[PDB]
């Protein structure tokens, strides 16, 4: 069926990337990379992450899978040697479809955002003050460095290094996180991680200053005279493509644990 | 309808039960404390806790109702001045149902438990040292204190406390948090809490020790010879019986930033 | 004696340093803001940041006042209805001088500040990755957002909000905190705070990116080609004019618990 | 000169301790375990804290050594391979002495404690709260597990599962973390962990439960009927031989960060 490849860029990626070409060529496979329904990504979880924002707007015809010869990659599930047995497993097809829920980022003054992993905002240098409204009632006023939100798939990524908790991607949810918050007599947060559900909103809504840093997993845009930022679930889901058993919590402990 | 009302046991407790069983008898509500349609509780979180575990085998029957004369009441949503309005709205019924889900606690030599806000488990002197197993894989071996796995709505209580996320009712899930967990060249755990789905089931085993202090909200019990205590969401649920909007955020909100 | 007065510019602290002028033109007191023997900071802790870093290069010949006009005031010992007290006690003279503990940081490509609360890296945009080397000795690799080395008196600022402990000014160190590190299978980081006492010489190497966004207190500064940043207690001291009993820790008390 | 070993009580240590002692016979080394001047223990962390608290009369007569035949061993730096070069360097003599400071935990009904690595407290059944005063001064209310009043050489012990920092042992304080405390509208504490200098005497009071769950170090006591616990710097000192360089925080990075 219609593939495409993407590389890393290094020596044994591009490489790699070949032989694979090299070995669906064998089979009834074309290669597109304007409308392919399987994209493979050879690199690391940056790699991964780059192959899901290019193919960002078909989402819903895609199945993605992961071949990591980068240093960790979590969103990989295959190693370089095993990439001839996945050639021919490909090939007959008929696997199996897995499915992570992604969060949706708007930004008012409109432009929207998908991310994979989580959707962070910062100051443009001045210091961070936001109210925190959710679902149209004020929760909280946030001063910090910024706040985190993160998909259940990215709760291992940067929402682990805030503290946040890990969450397993069959749940429908947000996660948001905070980034070193004052806390005193007079400025107040609620400290701990929170967890939403879908069609639960989460709107920053700026105090003073409306310039932020806004990022969406790897890129990170300077956005002025900001009215609203939006969160919330997004409607949309990203496609894996799984050919054996790799569970969630196994890839945790592969990862943080011990492999 | 048949209902019956629980209190904390002092004073103004005492007094305001009389008052809604006098306001309630000019209504067709008949008083029963074996088989009730309806179980208010008058004091704080620990006397709600009490009526929940005293009515834990007829929960499908059963909507609750909170008021709290206590400290910060946070399953109560209900002030004593308000309680002539509760007795009148109780009566014309037809209100709306609301449900949180429920710990599943099994210990095995069986007894299972049902937990509202958590289930945690501690040595019986020694050191406590388990093995975490995941849906059948081992996760982790876990050194410190103890575990704390919390409901959604308990989130907010132990599980707040060890640094856990707080997460919507609507989330049908289970976190998992530690006690101060050894964390060394040698001995390592995951650290961050973990959250479940629903029909995953995690197991704690034994490494030398088998005597563990286990507790469900209030309650705690020592456990001897224990070869495995497992944790997964209960198909049971808790109703509330709603009359009107107070959000779960709001409701944190009110509990932790300011009332 | 020769002293100057500090002012956050509105319209309550300008107003209120003219009255203070007034009030110390009754006594043998000279205005002087190019060589005072005592500096007073009318506003916030900002304010106050800004009046050291005015006279830094005077620290041991100067003792510092701060009025509390602002929101917090943490280095501020008197309110704005004491001034006129305050006016005739420092004429008088003789009060007790406290000494707080300052750190010094070189930038080596070679530049020296001196922080009052703390001095941080962050990268310039890339991932900031340095190796830690504590005496000559390699420590760690840090990945993740930057770190914090905090003074004593700074422990209760970024510090705090970080993780770290807060120390009582007494204590001659510095305390290096963590800002989202990176911790899995691959990379690994300490993750506790760290206090350094005197001597102790913490130095920050670059590994790939070469350029840092180096704040300290209040100021940041991008620094390009840096070969090391160096961390160490400083051997000069701030110099508090004391007129009654304010302790480190009801000064805490105050400022976190309640008042 | 005297001296004493003591044993993990197992194969590779009894068997270690009867060589070195056997070695011991060929120089002028008198073994007496009444008045040694040179302790060493053989076995882990344990198994040095108890040989501290078995010679803890003695401590200004007595320079310590570790030998590790455990898991992780922080307080020693001798491998069991190298103990016949520790004998001779032993015998010859004329090495560094090193001193660590020591916490003192004063129980008041009275009875005195000395601590290596910490003091902590916990509940004897009920909820735990304590009024903390801090130089007569009441600092907080706290609710929750326990607090922990850590040395400096044993903030990398309990302490650092709690989040505290770790200081090094020229820094003579005490560190006082919590155990999960709790925080809400109504009850507050400060959260951070808290470095005390010498002469500083942190006192905790009871509020209505006076049973107390006191642990120093391995050993837990209950006690019963207690007024007040006293923690505070001791004016004595563990002493340790020292026949090479083994810094402290490169005994940090080898037993957290990789060996
Ligand atoms: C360019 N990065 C690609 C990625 C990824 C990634 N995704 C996951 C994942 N889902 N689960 C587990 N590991 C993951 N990694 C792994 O992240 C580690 C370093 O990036 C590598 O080990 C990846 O293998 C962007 C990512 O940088 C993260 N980030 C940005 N600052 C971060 C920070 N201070 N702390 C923690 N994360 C941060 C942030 O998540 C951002 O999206
Ligand atoms: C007897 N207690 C009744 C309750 C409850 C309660 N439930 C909630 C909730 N769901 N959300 C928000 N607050 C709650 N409280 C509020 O807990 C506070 C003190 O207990 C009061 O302010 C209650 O109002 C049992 C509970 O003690 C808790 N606990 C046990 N040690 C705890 C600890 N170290 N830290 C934190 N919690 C702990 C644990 O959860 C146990 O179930
Ligand atoms: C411009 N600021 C002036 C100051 C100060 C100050 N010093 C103390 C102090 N010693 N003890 C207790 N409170 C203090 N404040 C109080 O800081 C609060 C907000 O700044 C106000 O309530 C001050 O009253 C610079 C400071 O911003 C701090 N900062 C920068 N980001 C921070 C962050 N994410 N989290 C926490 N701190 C941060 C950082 O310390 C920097 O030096
Ligand atoms: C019986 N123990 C002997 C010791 C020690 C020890 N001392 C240090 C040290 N100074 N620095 C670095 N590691 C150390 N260990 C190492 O502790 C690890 C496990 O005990 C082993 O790896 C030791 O090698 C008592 C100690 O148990 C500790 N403890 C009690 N619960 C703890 C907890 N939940 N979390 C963390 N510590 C705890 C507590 O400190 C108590 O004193």
């Amino acid at each position: 069926m219609k593939y495409m490849i993407t590389s890393k860029g290094d020596e044994k990626s591009d490489l790699l990337r070949l032989n694979m070409i090299a070995g669906f060529g064998e089979y009834d496979m074309e290669y597109d990379d304007v409308e392919p329904e399987i994209v493979i990504s050879i690199g690391g979880d940056g790699t991964f992450l780059s192959a899901f924002h290019q193919y960002e707007e078909r989402l819903d015809e895609i199945a993605f899978i992961g071949i990591h010869t980068g240093h960790l990659g979590f969103y990989a599930d295959w190693r370089p040697a095993e990439a001839d047995k996945l050639v021919k497993l490909l090939a007959k097809g008929e696997y199996q479809k897995v499915s992570y829920p992604l969060l949706k980022t708007t930004v008012k003054y409109e432009a929207t955002y998908l991310a994979l992993n989580e959707s962070t905002v910062k100051s443009s240098g001045g210091p961070f003050v936001v109210d925190v409204v959710i679902n149209d009632i004020h929760f909280e006023r946030f001063r910090g460095d910024g706040l985190c939100m993160s998909t259940p798939s990215g709760t291992t990524a940067y929402n682990k290094s805030l503290g946040g908790a890990l969450m397993h991607p069959s749940i429908e949810a947000m996660q948001l996180t905070e980034m070193a918050s004052i806390n005193n007599r007079v400025y107040r947060t609620i400290g701990s991680p929170l967890v939403f559900p879908k069609h639960h909103v989460v709107s920053l809504q700026p105090v003073n200053d409306k310039d932020f840093q806004i990022s969406v997993d790897h890129l990170s845009i300077l956005h002025r005279d900001v009215q609203e930022i939006r969160y919330e679930v997004s409607a949309k889901k990203i496609h894996f493509a799984r050919f054996r058993s790799f569970p969630f919590w196994r890839r945790v402990h592969d990862s943080f644990i011990e492999d």
